[PDB]
């Protein structure tokens, strides 16, 4: 939408949608027609959030995405 959170026992991940859309484009996460994704811990840590977020900010194990 514009912002969503993936709630999880860990520490609810609030993820930029709007922001990431304007700064990055769309391509970032959706090539063709969007609809949803559902980024789970798997994809998230593997090839969704993480693949961009490889060498972004100072690494600090976690914290980057989970507000926990
Ligand atoms: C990665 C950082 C994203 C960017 C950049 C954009 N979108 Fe996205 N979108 C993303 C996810 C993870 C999801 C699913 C949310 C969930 O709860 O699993 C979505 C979903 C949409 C949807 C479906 C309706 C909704 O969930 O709001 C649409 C219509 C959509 N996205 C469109 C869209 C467009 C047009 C963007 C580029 C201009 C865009 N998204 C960027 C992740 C990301
Ligand atoms: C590469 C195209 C990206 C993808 C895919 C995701 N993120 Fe991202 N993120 C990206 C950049 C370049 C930035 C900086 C934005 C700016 O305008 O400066 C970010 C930042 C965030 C943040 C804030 C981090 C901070 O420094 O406070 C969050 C919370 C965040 N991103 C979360 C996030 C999640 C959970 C994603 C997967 C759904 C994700 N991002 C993908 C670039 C990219
Ligand atoms: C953004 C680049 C992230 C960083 C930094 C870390 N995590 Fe993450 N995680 C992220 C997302 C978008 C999601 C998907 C939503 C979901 O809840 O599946 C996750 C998910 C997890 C989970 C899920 C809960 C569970 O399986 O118990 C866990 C365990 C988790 N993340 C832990 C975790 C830790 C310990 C981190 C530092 C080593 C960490 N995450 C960083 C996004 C991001």
């Amino acid at each position: 939408a514009d912002v969503v959170t993936y709630e999880n026992k860990k520490g609810n991940v609030t993820f930029d949608h709007k922001a990431h859309a304007e700064k990055l484009g769309c391509d970032a996460c959706h090539e063709g027609t969007p609809a949803k994704i559902a980024i789970d811990k798997k994809s998230a840590h593997k090839d969704a959030c993480k693949t961009c977020h490889k060498s972004n900010n100072g690494p600090t194990k976690c914290g980057g995405c989970h507000i926990k």
